[PDB]
């Protein structure tokens, strides 16, 4: 396991997301969707003209997966997936010059739900999470889980889990007073309410 310091624009950035008074936090799933479906765009764009990247999974699709026993929400993708190296560089994100466009967006008047105009709408998850944990796969490289809790560190191992085939997978584990994002019909909620045009199925399973 490598443990790794955040660069000091990305740690403010979590503070801030951890520690401003902001009631619409529901703007995290929206978030990390829209990441999912630039992920999943690039894939599609790749395997255009090499059809043999999707070797690893033809389907290209997005299932959100409540698990109330352990207090997760987690968020499944078939895009590109993303490197080692990408993780460690804040998750494949412009996040230092991101963080620092978002910051002083917000001083001309901006809120916290523009994140996603810089960038950064992945730091989002903090909103609702004490932890994330990010488990990647791209077919240049092996797969791997990042984790945070925030407090300026995170750490990079390789992943031991069941085998992804190619994309990411954000587990969200819940802060003990956000277990609405656990319900399907807050889900649905949320899905049809910010993500209704998204061009990839989006699969909330049940419980
Ligand atoms: C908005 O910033 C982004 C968005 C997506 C990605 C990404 C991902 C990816 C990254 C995240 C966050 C952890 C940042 C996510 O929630 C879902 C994803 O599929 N997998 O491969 C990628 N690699 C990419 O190059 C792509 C298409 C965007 C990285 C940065």
């Amino acid at each position: 396991v490598e443990t790794f310091a955040f660069q000091a624009e990305i740690a403010q950035l979590m503070s801030l997301i951890i520690n401003t008074f902001y009631s619409n936090k529901e703007i995290f799933l929206r978030e990390l969707i829209s990441n999912s479906s630039d992920a999943l765009d690039k894939i599609r764009y790749e395997s255009l003209t090499d059809p043999s990247k999707l070797d690893s999974g033809k389907e290209l699709h997005i299932n959100l997966i409540p698990n109330k026993q352990d207090r997760t929400l987690t968020i499944v993708d078939t895009g590109i997936g993303m490197t080692k190296a990408d993780l460690i560089n804040n998750l494949g994100t412009i996040a230092k010059s991101g963080t620092k466009a978002f910051m002083e967006a917000l001083q001309a008047g901006a809120d916290i739900s523009m994140i996603g105009q810089f960038g950064v709408g992945f730091y989002s998850a903090y909103l609702v999470a004490e932890k994330v944990t990010v488990i990647t796969k791209h077919n240049d490289d092996e797969q791997y889980a990042w984790e945070s809790s925030a407090g300026g560190s995170f750490t990079v191992r390789t992943d031991t889990g069941e085998p992804m085939g190619r994309g990411t997978k954000v587990i969200l584990h819940l802060k003990e007073d956000q277990t609405e994002y656990l319900e399907e019909r807050r889900i649905k909620e949320i899905v049809k309410k910010h993500s209704q045009f998204i061009g990839y199925p989006i699969t909330l399973f049940v419980e």
